[PDB]
């Protein structure tokens, strides 16, 4: 699982 | 599962 | 301005 | 301005 912002 | 914003 | 996910 | 994920 992952949480990301770019 | 994932949560993401770009 | 903003872009977001929760 | 902002980009965010939680």
């Amino acid at each position: 699982s992952s949480t990301s912002a770019a």
